[PDB]
């Protein structure tokens, strides 16, 4: 209504402080989502042929099943985080089965969007798509990054994400010829279990040791997983920030040692940018008439600002003294011989903005917060029946507003079908309000009920 | 516009959240501001004639300048915080000379409207006025309370005084017959500097006492001298809270030992406030499916959540065989005796509820933030201009959003118009433009710009 327009002009300015005071919307959630089909393990063994001939050729001259993380997912979105406009999932070609896409807030992004170098799309690696997401038409400045894998909980809001004052939240957690035969090492880990999508720490110290080349020596951290907070206009900037090292990531079909993440790229480029010192800027702020030429109290604070307590006299004269100088080179001052203080005077007298340089260090571009591990969830689900039910107790105990859990069951062994009942049991029992995003489904289906009886039974 | 209003339903839930998004709107300044009139004055000595013979009885049975404070903090709420919908100050019966009243964003509110006794007017005591604001018709709910002497800076928003999530923010510093003797000492310090209005540590000693009785024994801080906010709400709570102990400090017209302040009371009340467990929260919470109906995974969150990890198979157990017990006392389960758990049975079930108390301790009503004095400048100005200059000076050196100068000068020194001057330069200096609650006013006044000077000339 016009009064609710009306009433945020009501103070004593009389303007509008809707971009203070409202949050930053609208917010979308990004999914990466990807299934184990014929064809894809197809694309995937002639791959491995590919790779296999090219380390064949280089030392010749040298001489599967998913427990529906996405459903649960998306029904903790709809429940815990009811203020996304979009959500947007990128595959290669595949839809998901049971989702709605008659529903307008869900979007299905091929990678022919999402890359721009059209001989990259199959590229079979998650690094390669975690570097275009903010390439996608219609996506939001601000949006959530979400892992597939990681839910919600506790009602989380955008304030957990993003806060006006203190800028974005950064998560953090424990501290971070011859070619061709690490080439060939290279080759022996490619299936180990992370084809499943969505190695690791030798691209966290690459990226560490290209950030140290050109950022300085600093002791760095790693991000936590979990839903990640990303702006689109900061990470186009970090994209032409190195061109050709984003371009080796992209290139690469396989997730190499030598690329950089979506989180730890991101975040600490976010905490280290540097922007260089506005005088303009500084002018404006100790003018406080904004008539452009400064008295005595703004040439004595310019001073204390300059200066290092305690300020005597002769530092104050000698500034006076460097203005007249510039003047000769080029309301009421108690000094008679000194000239008007402009912009110009002081932006031009050389001396006086290296001092100005030397007191206004490098400051930080983009604001930032910092924050342990109160509130993220991570467990490790390793075929323990026992450990597995224990940590989903200490789950339900305790709920967290970001809940990760690894899939990394072995799928051989005679408990792998209880630990997947079990955790399709604490899925279920978390969130067992289908989502607006599933097609009318799971008719009779009647999931295995008696394992989750049949462990506690054997307890 | 009525894209603007329909832009906040365009998330997945289509729902509204303004009331958690945008901050609460609106909020309002309350001012405290006394003169040093003859007639003020004349109130006071016939003031301290009564107390005196009152005091001559009681054995006999056991036998002034102000430099324009309220200008300048006015210019601040305007420059730094243009959000403020309203401003009030509260007088006896004096209107400021310079205030507009023809603005209608300013209003005098007398001490009749304040008041609910009549008969208690003439008070002449700070803190019996600090008790009574959240009584002024048109107050918001939230609310900001400036004492007339406390400045702004660096663009003050509502974040720093009140979050959606961590509820307010508390700044925090420095912890914590013969009655007729006692009030014969009163006498003596009725005229140290504070009749200036807007002792102390005594006052504070009893509200810790009364906290301590009525609260438990914890180790206790005093706020910080800022920008109060206070919610009416909640002072309203504290007010009906001890309904006699606030007759005692509005029922004394001097400031007595024996009363409880505006901040101390409100803010740990605030943190201490403790709300009874809702059984009924718990049940909606944990019941997932809002159908009222428990099944087995809703009864092992339950067990998992009262009982201690690790859970053993014996508490679930003890725990259905409770429950059990109450329905013959008063989506198929395991035990095929246990009946349906409805929000009844579990209300009812009197050792459950206990269990429930018992792993569901005390909560606090109200959330709660504290962080230190690294954004609220205290300074102390005694009769001593270098002091005083070296003070400012690191005032402008490094801003801070919260500035108190407390205006205790001797009065008589050789030493007072310089510092007296001095403090004029350096409001002027930080707030020049005139706000637009001053009337048109200060024409060819040309305060005295010389002993400033004059200080540098002797440094
Ligand atoms: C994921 O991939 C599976 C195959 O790996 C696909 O499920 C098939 O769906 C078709 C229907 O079009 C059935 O005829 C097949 O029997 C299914 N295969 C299996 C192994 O069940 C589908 O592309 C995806 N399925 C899900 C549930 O995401
Ligand atoms: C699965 O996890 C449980 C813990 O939940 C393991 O039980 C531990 O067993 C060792 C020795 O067998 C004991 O010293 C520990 O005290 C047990 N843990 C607890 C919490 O009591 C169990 O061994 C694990 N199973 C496997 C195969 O590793
Ligand atoms: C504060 O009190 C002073 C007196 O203590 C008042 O100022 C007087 O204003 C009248 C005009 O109505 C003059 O005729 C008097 O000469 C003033 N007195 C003095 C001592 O200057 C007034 O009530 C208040 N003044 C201010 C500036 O707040
Ligand atoms: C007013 O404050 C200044 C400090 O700004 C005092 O100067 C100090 O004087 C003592 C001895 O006289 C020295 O030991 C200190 O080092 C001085 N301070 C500094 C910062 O150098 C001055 O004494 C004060 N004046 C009065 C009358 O107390
Ligand atoms: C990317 O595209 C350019 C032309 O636009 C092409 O020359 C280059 O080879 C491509 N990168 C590949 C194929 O890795
Ligand atoms: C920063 O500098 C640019 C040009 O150098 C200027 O246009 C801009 O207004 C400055 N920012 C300020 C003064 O806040
Ligand atoms: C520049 O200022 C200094 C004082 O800081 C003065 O001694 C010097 O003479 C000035 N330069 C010229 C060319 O006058
Ligand atoms: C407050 O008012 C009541 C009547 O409403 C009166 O009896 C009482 O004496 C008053 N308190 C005083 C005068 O301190
Ligand atoms: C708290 O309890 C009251 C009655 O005891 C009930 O009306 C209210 O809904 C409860 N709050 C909840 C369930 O959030
Ligand atoms: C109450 O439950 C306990 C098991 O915890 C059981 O031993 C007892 O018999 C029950 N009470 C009655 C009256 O049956």
């Amino acid at each position: 209504y016009h009064v609710l327009f009306d009433s945020y002009r009501d103070n004593i300015a009389g303007k509008s402080f809707q971009n203070r005071l409202c949050l930053p919307m609208p917010i979308d959630v990004v999914y990466t989502w990807v299934n184990g089909t014929d064809l894809e393990l197809l694309k995937e063994l002639q791959q491995v042929r590919e790779q296999m001939e090219e380390e064949q050729k280089a030392m010749r001259e040298i001489l599967f099943e998913d427990n529906e993380e996405l459903r649960y997912s998306l029904r903790s979105i709809e429940r815990h985080a009811p203020w996304v406009r979009n959500i947007f999932i990128v595959t290669n070609g595949q839809i998901p089965s049971w989702l709605n896409l008659d529903n307008p807030r869900v979007t299905i992004v091929t990678h022919q969007d999402v890359f721009r170098n059209l001989s990259h799309l199959p590229t079979f690696s998650s690094p390669a798509i975690e570097s275009h997401i903010h390439r996608i038409e219609g996506l939001s400045q601000k949006f959530i990054y979400l892992n597939d894998d990681v839910m919600f909980g506790k009602d989380v809001w955008p304030d957990d994400f993003y806060s006006h004052s203190k800028g974005q939240k950064v998560y953090l957690t424990w501290p971070v010829l011859l070619d061709e035969e690490e080439s060939l090492k290279t080759q022996l880990a490619y299936f180990t279990d992370s084809k499943n999508r969505a190695t690791f720490a030798d691209s966290l110290r690459y990226v560490n040791k290209i950030l140290n080349s050109k950022f300085g020596f600093t002791s760095r951290k790693v991000p936590a997983h979990m839903p990640h907070m990303i702006d689109r206009i900061v990470m186009q900037e970090l994209q032409d920030m190195f061109p050709e090292e984003f371009d080796k990531t992209s290139f690469h079909k396989v997730r190499h040692s030598e690329d950089m993440q979506f989180a730890f790229s991101y975040f600490y480029y976010l905490m280290s940018a540097v922007q260089p010192l506005n005088i303009s800027q500084v002018f404006d702020e100790v003018d406080t008439d904004q008539s452009g030429v400064l008295s005595d109290r703004e040439i004595r604070t310019l001073a204390t600002r300059i200066h290092e307590l305690p300020l005597s006299l002769q530092d104050l004269t000698g500034l006076e003294h460097m203005l007249i100088n510039c003047s000769k080179m080029l309301e009421s001052y108690y000094d008679p011989n000194l000239p008007p203080v402009t912009k110009s005077l002081v932006t031009n007298c050389k001396p006086v903005t290296d001092k100005i340089h030397k007191a206004y260090k490098d400051k930080n571009k983009y604001r930032f917060e910092i924050m342990g591990e109160e509130e993220i969830a991570f467990k490790m689900i390793r075929t323990n029946v026992s450990h597995v039910v224990g940590q989903l107790d200490d789950i339900r105990k305790n709920p967290r507003k970001f809940v990760c859990l690894n899939d990394n069951i072995d799928h051989n062994h005679k408990d792998a079908q209880t630990v997947k009942a079990v955790l399709r049991d604490f899925y279920e029992s978390m969130f067992p309000i289908p989502s607006q995003f599933e097609l009318p489904r799971e008719y009779r289906n009647r999931f295995l009920h008696m394992h989750e009886l049949q462990e506690w039974r054997a307890y």
